[PDB]
Formats: C-alpha cells, sequence, structure tokens
C-alpha cells in the first residue's frame, strides 16, 4: 500500500518511508528533530533530519532553502552529505514537512571537547575542518558560523561539517550560540575568507582548554571576554569600525592582555615525550595565528593548511511562495 508509516519519537511524529526502520532519537536542534535509522535498501544506517512546516516564516524558509540546495550541489569528504530527500505529502497544498536524510555520524565536537585529545588526532581533526571549510570558500560560501553543534565525527576521527552558515526574529524557545563569532562579525564590520578561522580557533582552544574561550550572555560580556584575554586591538583595526561603534570600543577600558604561553599553558598541552613537546610548540603557535582579533592580521585557510601543526596530513518571499519553493527543490 502506501509508502510511508508513523512513528511516535517524543512530541513529535516521524511519517518516513517504509525503507528506514527503527527510529531513534539522537539529537535536537534549531531545525528540528534529529533520528538515527537503518536503511533497509542501502543496507547501513543514516540519519533523519525532519523540517516541520519550514515555510512557517522566512528565517526558517530561508535556511530550508538554502540547506536543501547547497546539500544537493556541493560534495566533499568533509561536508555531511544528503542521501535521500522526501515528504509524506502527495501535493503542494497537502505540502508540510520535510525529511533530510543523510550519512550517521557518531557524534558532534561538543563531545570530543570533554576529553584529551592526543596531537595526533586533534591536529587531523582541525585539519579536516580547514578543508571542508577551505571546500566551501573554493564555492563562494563563508560559513561565518562553525561551533561544536554544528560539525560531527566518527570513532576513525572522521570529520564533517553540518550546515552551510549563514547568508530575523523568532518565537523560539531556544537561543543560538555565538561563543565562536568571530570579531568583525561581532562589530558589523565587514568580514573575508579568514572570518572562519577565528571560528576553528575558538574550537581548537576549547578542546585544549576544555572550556568555552569567550562566553556572555550577550555580545557584550563576549567581547570584554574577547579584549580580557587577548587585549584590546591594534589602532589600525579602530579607523576600520563606524564610529557608532568605534566609540563604544574605544571607550572601554584597555587591556594589552595576556600572551599565549599564559592563555594556554604547558599544562594543558602533553609534554612528556619529546615529540609531544614540540608538538605542544607547533599547536600553541597556530592557535596563537587564528586568536587574533584583527582579520588582517589573521592567518588565512590556506597559511593554517601549510602550518607545519597540520601540513603532516595534507530574496523575501511570502509563506506562500516559500512553500512553493521548497516543494519543488524537494520534488527534484
Ligand atoms: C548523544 C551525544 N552524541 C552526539 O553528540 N550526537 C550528535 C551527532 C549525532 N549524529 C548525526 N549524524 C548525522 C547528522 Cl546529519 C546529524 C545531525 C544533523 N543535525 C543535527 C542537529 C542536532 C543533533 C544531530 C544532528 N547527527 C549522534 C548524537
Amino acid at each position: 500500500d502506501n509508502q510511508f508509516y508513523s512513528v511516535e519519537v517524543g512530541d513529535s511524529t516521524f511519517t518516513v518511508l517504509k525503507r528506514y526502520q527503527n527510529l531513534k532519537p539522537i539529537g535536537s536542534g534549531a531545525q528540528g528533530i534529529v533520528c538515527a535509522a537503518y536503511d533497509a535498501v542501502l543496507d547501513r544506517n543514516v540519519a533523519i533530519k525532519k523540517l516541520s512546516r519550514p515555510f512557517q516564516n522566512q528565517t526558517h524558509a530561508k535556511r530550508a532553502y538554502r540547506e536543501l540546495v547547497l546539500m544537493k550541489c556541493v560534495n566533499h569528504k568533509n561536508i555531511i552529505s544528503l542521501l535521500n530527500v522526501f515528504t509524506p505529502q502527495k501535493t503542494l497544498e497537502e505540502f508540510q514537512d520535510v525529511y533530510l536524510v543523510m550519512e550517521l555520524m557518531d557524534a558532534n565536537l561538543c563531545q570530543v571537547i570533554q576529553m584529551e585529545l592526543d596531537h595526533e588526532r586533534m591536529s587531523y581533526l582541525l585539519y579536516q575542518m580547514l578543508c571542508g571549510i577551505k571546500h566551501l570558500h573554493s564555492a563562494g560560501i563563508i560559513h561565518r558560523d562553525l561551533k561544536p553543534s554544528n560539525i560531527v565525527v566518527k570513532s576513525d576521527c572522521t570529520l564533517k561539517i553540518l550546515d552551510f552558515g549563514l547568508a530575523s526574529f523568532m518565537m523560539t524557545p531556544y537561543v543560538v550560540t555565538r561563543y565562536y563569532r568571530a570579531p568583525e562579525v561581532i562589530l558589523g564590520m565587514g568580514y573575508k575568507e579568514n572570518v572562519d578561522i577565528w571560528s576553528v580557533g575558538c574550537i581548537m582552544g576549547e578542546m585544549v582548554r576544555h572550556k568555552i574561550l569567550f562566553p556572555g550572555r550577550d555580545y557584550i560580556d563576549q567581547w570584554n571576554k574577547v579584549i580580557e584575554q587577548l587585549g584590546t586591538p591594534c589602532p589600525e583595526f579602530m579607523k576600520k569600525l563606524q564610529p557608532t561603534v568605534r566609540n563604544y570600543v574605544e571607550n572601554r577600558p584597555k587591556y594589552a592582555g595576556l600572551t599565549f604561553p599564559k592563555l594556554f599553558p604547558d599544562s594543558l598541552f602533553p609534554a612528556d615525550s619529546e615529540h609531544n613537546k614540540l608538538k605542544a610548540s607547533q599547536a600553541r603557535d597556530l592557535l596563537s595565528k587564528m586568536l587574533v582579533i584583527d582579520p588582517a592580521k589573521r592567518i588565512s585557510v590556506d597559511d593554517a593548511l601549510q602550518h607545519p601543526y597540520i601540513n603532516v596530513w595534507y530574496r523575501e518571499h511570502t509563506i506562500e511562495e516559500w512553500k512553493e519553493l521548497i516543494y519543488k527543490e524537494v520534488m527534484n
């Protein structure tokens, strides 16, 4: 008979294709609920993400269309691949949800962060972020929102990025984390390719320090936590900020904060063997080239890939037009 069946998964219903069996919730996010399942056809495990009426507003719609499109276009070993897309509804009028099926990963970075990693694995994961980011950049896509929760890995230490970043208001219950947003993004002062390097540096640091580098309730708190450790930026950086903002920043208590050996002591890095000793320094060296406020002085993706620590691996539519656009893309 029908091709789909429904299964309860908490406070929602997953009406998926019969080929997917033994649904099990693996995570929750902004777009919706995500489940792990077994695909009888391909004979392998996969992940199923359900988009509940993605056209309910421009915020969710824009993300869904953009996701659905790039997920189909872009292709790279370090960017989650889409295996299938479907909708249990038969017509546009009936259209409601969109299900995305992808390879199943074992976990996201939030989990890896809570554990110590030899230099071999840490550098490898970091190397895969740079590749993926490099690919996204070579496609004209500047993520700008890379974070531990949007990056997943497998046991064999393989890594893939989940989403494609940004391109505003929502009644949603949960907020979005911004601890990894680059300075230029926080101060809206224009950005470039190396804007992602800042995020990678925040993640690498968290992997070391095992704790969020720049916490904070709002961007006000976040900026302080940034200068409180790295120190007030140089003048050349100030003269590149709109006065409405250059005022707020320049009228903030200066710092000339601590150096890197202080921020990331040898205690955090394994310095038992001579090999690990050298890797520590190289690691801290890269950290110091990525955690730089001024983009003009922040290392780039290609130079970061050449770093010895890493080279060892070398418009506005209506909720009716959106439904249309999204439905068409789904029905390839
Ligand atoms: C139980 C704690 N382990 C984890 O951190 N996770 C998160 C990653 C999950 N695996 C996975 N594999 C593929 C995709 Cl496409 C997604 C995924 C995509 N978007 C998500 C939003 C929230 C949580 C997970 C996802 N997630 C497994 C459980």
